[PDB]
């Protein structure tokens, strides 16, 4: 290529004046907000030299009308009047220039359109509004071939581990075109290093071309070349379909530069003096300063109306891990807080789920929790929802361009996707507004799934500042899914932080500019995962990982949680208490993974400061990515080796929240993920101090053992994969209050006794044990005489009705009971041997062979009492008890809660009369019937459904069967034909069909298709040698009837007391009627409903006799 040319610069008609602070000059042009030439301590940055007096209004070209006046020595204003009739174009705005210290402010501090716009209401014509604003051509920086070290450095998106997003360009002449968006963007001489930010919602594509707030755009001048960076376009009124959008979606124009010389005492300067410099002018996304102590993320499932984990009941996962960590943050998201669970009830954010308390125990955990450090969140979707949504409405479905609606997620019900930007235009803010008034303070984080996948529409930078603005309004922290989504709002991305997900290309940000600069902020980057290749090979910085053991995707694996932590949680959040000061590459290595052969270039050392000018050094142990120090590090803390390889030794200064620790509060952390002996220095501090080590465990500080201290080294010899915690002083363990606020104390039996329990009989044949799953449960097995154990139920409401269950998985077939007495009365349930296995995949006891009971199988299912208390509750008892066997019962969860239900004799209380389950208020689940084994364990497709009239019923969208039959509620099923195999059952602890009694079994019914469902009678344990079943199979309720039908049996119970009845999916085809697809799914053909559910025991005479 040959030496560049341009033309030269005339200023002979330019008018210039200077501003200035102490530190920085800028001329300016009097004619247009320009800034020629920057001065700092002699020496100087270009910035736009060649003057271009033209904006971009509504992608059209406009000299504006300028008039400036000087305000004071470092500020001036500009009046631009904009006008271009052929393009309906009459506005003015104000822009002031203004320097600060070292930064120099671009603000657009007025705009008024001309054109009448009203947000909120119709615009007649979109071209009058004024949606655009840019000053594109004009950089706020830039640098010359000429000087000496000139360079441009630049950050794009990349989620692909393989791939850095960052571009390296020395600026030369010759050299290539350059004219290209960034997230981020520097400019450097080797005198002085600038960094760019803008408030611009611009983007020019997916991908690297998202996010792109900067241009940067190579210039040739006279004999060089200049690269510059500028604001890209600004977003400002705006509509859709004619509906001008909200106020609040209006952003006054704002960017800023900031000028340094070296900041981090290398003695060069680079784009990393102009990252340092630039953490004083960019945004800060709201809440980042919580992220660094929030060391244990996980999620807590909630999933089709079961409620398997209730919101008191995560304040003991909470309390366990507490323990476990000795008090490291925590932030756990409830996915499934809403409605009946995970997706369920989409777009009624307010709609907090009842069946696992509501809003005051919702309430209750975010109070209790703060002392823990344990931050909540929730799951909500801005993109889908289902017919029996409140927010469900023709209006804000999404439809494509043929008139078809765009079908959404298909789980337990069919859901449509909505249209977002019409939502922003139609109230969307007010949804969350209802939900922050009726929770109240102290939610920490709105987890917003499926957004930015365009499902709902436009899900890109501008649409998803407006959505976070939205939810930050409300006090909330903002995060999302994808790790390409919200970029300038989001602290959290779960493809980010769940290595697991997406596979190489689908991470988080690849970019050590973007990294180094917002390391402390967010969990966005990419975490170690050696199969990922690229940065994912051992990221010095670490990175999130997240697992989790309360449910999500069926995990339950509380130890593996644990070790997680402490293998790539601890260090990577250790680093976040600093800032990134330095960032050292090695030299390329070759990689082969995910089928390519490539070349990568690793980062070899990256130093880190705080404001006590603490300094942490990171060191690969070698670039040669063959050898195992390849994935080996040190770390420094003021020159002292906290971390080597397999282990670290790391000090810990702050609490659960983030505090400051009191100095006898200060501990160090111990974790090898090898065995073997480990030396290490202690800091002066502790050197002469006595020193105690307790191992970590689910009851906390352990094992209690003072070290010896030689010539101010200690050495560790301990397990793999454990940790442990060190004090200056010993230490102790606090009461939990285990299940506070339940009525019960310690009912999942995790303070390691039982000694707040009565035991009636002898004690010695109860005890806790561990499950498969390591899972702590009551057993008792091994008795000759009845064995109980009985608490009072604390701090009831008089004269109130309650449900209380205990989990239970009984394979002896001895009598295992629940029995509550309230002072007044007493109630009795009681189960023989479990004769169900449990198939409900977010619950911690599925029969999954990793979460068995024992024996490889899991049968806990719920085993209820129902009461009413009166008006005296300082006695209430409850009292779990087994009969004499040799065999093992084990219980675990006892649930203590309102509820209204009237199944026997139309009263409340457990008793005699006839059974019926209108399903209106029920407890949880699908009582009497457990969910079988259809699917294996599962997301099980049948729960609860809510009438929502008319989309929920027969003719919306041509459904041909209602989702609900009577009242508000039914028991659906979604779509399982053909599987020849049980969709529910009864169990005797839920419904007896008493030895030798006989009953009549009613209930009404829609289905979708003839015999695609059947009534079925069995009895033992169902196999699918298959066992015997009494087969009913169903006629579809729709061809010739406008309503469910109604279906009548008798049953006479097996003299073994263990007959049941369910629903069974048979071998037919189901009939779709021509119908495919989401319309197929949507109308019914392939669904079940129950309502209406009565099981009277009777005496056959006369007629009854035939049938
Ligand atoms: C998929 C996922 O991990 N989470 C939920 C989700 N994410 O949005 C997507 O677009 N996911 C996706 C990923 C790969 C390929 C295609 C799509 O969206 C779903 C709602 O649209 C759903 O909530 C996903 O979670 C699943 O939820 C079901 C129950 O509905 C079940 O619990 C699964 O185990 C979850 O992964
Ligand atoms: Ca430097
Ligand atoms: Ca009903
Ligand atoms: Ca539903």
């Amino acid at each position: 290529m040959e030496k560049e040319t341009g033309p030269e610069v005339d200023d002979s008609k330019v008018t210039y004046d200077t501003i200035q602070s102490k530190v920085l000059k800028a001329v300016i042009d009097q004619a247009f907000p320009r800034v020629k030439e920057y001065s700092l301590n002699g020496h100087t940055l270009p910035g736009q030299v060649q003057q271009f007096n033209q904006v971009f209004i509504n992608n059209h070209r406009i000299t504006p009308e300028v008039t400036y006046k000087k305000i004071n020595e470092t500020t001036a204003e500009y009046l631009m009047k904009l006008r271009d009739d052929a393009h309906l174009i009459n506005a003015e705005m104000t822009v002031r220039l203004q320097v600060v210290d070292n930064q120099l402010h671009f603000d657009v501090t007025k705009i008024v359109n001309h054109n009448q716009v009203t947000p909120g209401q119709k615009i007649d014509d979109e071209s009058k509004l004024l949606s655009s604003i840019s000053f594109l051509g004009n950089a706020l920086v830039s640098v010359s071939s000429d000087q000496t070290g000139a360079k441009f450095d630049g950050a794009t998106m990349s989620n692909n581990t393989h791939v850095s997003g960052d571009d390296h360009i020395d600026v030369t002449n010759p050299m290539k075109d350059l004219a290209k968006g960034y997230m981020y963007g520097f400019v450097s001489t080797d005198k002085l290093a600038a960094g760019v930010w803008s408030n611009s919602q611009n983007s020019y594509g997916g991908g690297s071309n998202d996010w792109t707030r900067l241009t940067a755009y190579k210039e040739t001048v006279g004999n060089a070349n200049y690269v510059g960076i500028h604001s890209s376009e600004w977003q400002w009124e705006k509509a859709y379909k004619g509906i001008v959008f909200p106020e609040y979606t209006k952003e006054l124009p704002s960017a800023k530069v900031v000028i340094t010389e070296d900041a981090n005492a290398d003695k060069n300067v680079d784009w990393q003096d102009g990252a340092i410099a630039y953490r004083s002018i960019m945004n800060n996304p709201q809440g980042w300063e919580k992220v660094k102590d929030i060391t244990a993320y996980r999620i807590a499932m909630n999933f089709g109306s079961q409620a398997q984990n209730p919101f008191l009941m995560t304040l003991d996962g909470i309390k366990k891990i507490n323990l476990h960590t000795d008090g490291l943050g925590q932030g756990v998201l409830l996915k499934g807080y809403g409605s009946e669970g995970h997706d369920s009830g989409h777009l009624n954010y307010a709609d907090i789920g009842k069946r696992i308390g509501g809003v005051e125990d919702f309430k209750t955990l975010i109070e209790k929790a703060k002392k823990y450090g344990a931050h909540l969140g929730i799951h909500v979707n801005a993109s889908e929802t289902y017919p029996e949504s409140k927010y469900f409405n023709e209006k804000i479905l999404r439809k494509n361009p043929d008139g078809s609606y765009s079908y959404g997620w298909n789980w337990l019900d069919q859901g449509i996707n909505i249209d977002a930007a019409y939502d922003l235009a139609h109230g969307r803010l007010a949804r969350w507004e209802d939900l922050k008034k009726k929770l109240g303070d102290g939610l920490d984080f709105i987890y917003v799934d499926v957004w930015g996948n365009g499902q709902s529409g436009d899900n890109g930078a501008w649409a998803t500042h407006v959505l976070a603005k939205e939810i930050n309004k409300q006090g909330w922290r903002f995060a999302i899914e994808w790790g390409h989504g919200g970029e300038y709002d989001s602290t959290f991305h779960h493809w980010a932080a769940d290595l697991t997900y997406g596979g190489y290309t689908n991470k988080g940000i690849n970019s050590a500019i973007t990294r180094f600069i917002r390391n402390h902020q967010k969990d966005a980057w990419v975490g170690d995962y050696r199969s990922y290749g690229g940065a994912a090979n051992y990221p010095l910085l670490g990175g999130y990982s997240m697992k989790d053991f309360e449910g999500w995707q069926g995990r339950s694996d509380y130890n593996g949680y644990v070790t997680n932590l402490f293998a790539h949680d601890v260090m990577t959040k250790y680093f976040q208490h600093f800032t990134v000061s330095k960032w050292e590459n090695g030299t390329p290595v070759t990689m082969t993974d995910n089928g390519s052969t490539y070349k990568w270039t690793p980062e070899m050392r990256v130093e880190l400061v705080d404001a006590d000018n603490n300094k942490v050094v990171v060191t690969r142990k070698s670039n040669d990515v063959n050898s195992p120090q390849y994935r080996e590090r040190t770390v420094t803390l003021n020159g002292r080796v906290i971390q080597d390889g397999s282990a670290y030794l790391t000090p810990w200064n702050w609490d659960a929240n983030g505090k400051k620790l009191s100095t006898d509060k200060e501990k160090m952390y111990y974790f090898n993920t090898q065995a073997g002996a480990t030396t290490w220095t202690l800091p002066s501090d502790w050197a002469k101090s006595k020193v105690y080590l307790y191992k970590l465990t689910d009851q906390g500080k352990t094992e209690e053992q003072e070290l010896t201290v030689k010539d101010g080294k200690i050495t560790l010899d301990l397990l793999a994969n454990q940790p442990y915690v060190l004090y200056r002083s010993k230490q102790t363990n606090p009461e939990m209050s285990w299940s506070e606020g339940m009525h019960i104390y310690d009912q999942g039996f995790n303070s390691g006794t039982l000694k707040h329990w009565t035991i009636s009989g002898d004690a010695s044949k109860a005890e806790i044990v561990k499950s498969q799953g390591a899972n702590d449960m009551l057993r008792i097995q091994g008795n000759k005489e009845k064995v109980s154990l009985t608490q009072k139920l604390t701090g009831l409401k008089p004269n109130t009705k309650y449900a209380v269950y205990v989990g239970v998985d009984n394979r002896s077939n001895a009598k295992a009971s629940i029995t509550v007495n309230t002072g007044e009365k007493e109630v009795t349930t009681y189960t023989n041997k479990s004769l169900a296995l449990n198939y409900v995949k977010a619950y911690a006891h599925n029969t999954r062979r990793n979460n068995a009971t024992v024996d490889d199988t899991s049968y806990f299912q719920n085993m209820y009492a129902f009461f009413t208390t009166g008006a005296d509750v300082s006695n209430v008892t409850l009292t779990l008890s087994r009969e004499a066997g040799d065999e093992a019962t084990y219980f675990d969860e006892i649930r203590t809660f309102e509820n209204n239900s009237s199944m026997y004799g139309d009263k409340h209380d457990t008793g005699k009369g006839t059974f019926k389950q209108d399903f209106e208020n029920v407890a949880q689940g699908i009582f009497p019937f457990v969910v079988g084994g259809v699917e294996g364990v599962e997301d099980n497709r049948t729960h609860l459904s809510e009438k929502h009239d008319p989309y929920t019923q027969r003719g919306w969208n041509g459904k041909k069967v209602d989702d609900v039959i009577e009242g508000n509620w039914s028991l659906k099923t979604n779509g399982l034909v053909s599987r020849r195999n049980l969709v529910y059952q009864t169990i005797p602890q839920n419904f007896r069909f008493e030895a030798g009694k006989t009953y009549r079994v009613t209930f009404e019914y829609e289905a979708g298709s003839d015999n695609t469902y059947a009534f079925v009678v069995g009895k033992g344990e169902f196999q699918s040698q298959a066992s015997n079943l009494e087969m009913h199979e169903l006629p579809n309720t729709w061809t010739d009837s406008k309503k469910a039908k109604k279906a009548t049996f008798l049953v006479t119970g097996a003299e073994t007391g263990d007959t049941w009845v369910g629903i069974y999916s048979t071998g037919n085809a189901s009939n779709t009627r021509g119908d495919s697809g989401g319309n197929a799914n949507f109308r019914g053909y392939n669904d079940f409903m129950m309502d209406n559910l009565q099981i009277e025991e009777i005496t056959l005479t006369g007629k009854m006799l035939t049938e």
